[PDB]
């Protein structure tokens, strides 16, 4: 499904910088702990595709950004 990577720390959606293939955001999405074969930045949002249903992601069970 879709998974807008968020700021694990405790802020809001996870932002990026240069559009296109991400550097650390690309390895954080293709990680074997996710199971995704796609992921880029929509303007400044690290979008991720492949996040299983057991992978928590925006929104958050606590923060309501």
């Amino acid at each position: 499904k879709e998974g807008y990577l968020v700021k694990k720390s405790d802020g809001c959606k996870y932002d990026c910088f240069w559009l296109g293939k991400n550097e650390h955001c690309n390895t954080e999405c293709k990680a074997k702990n996710q199971g995704g074969s796609y992921g880029y930045c929509y303007a400044f949002a690290c979008w991720c595709e492949g996040l299983p249903e057991s992978t928590p992601t925006y929104p958050l069970p606590n923060k309501s950004c």
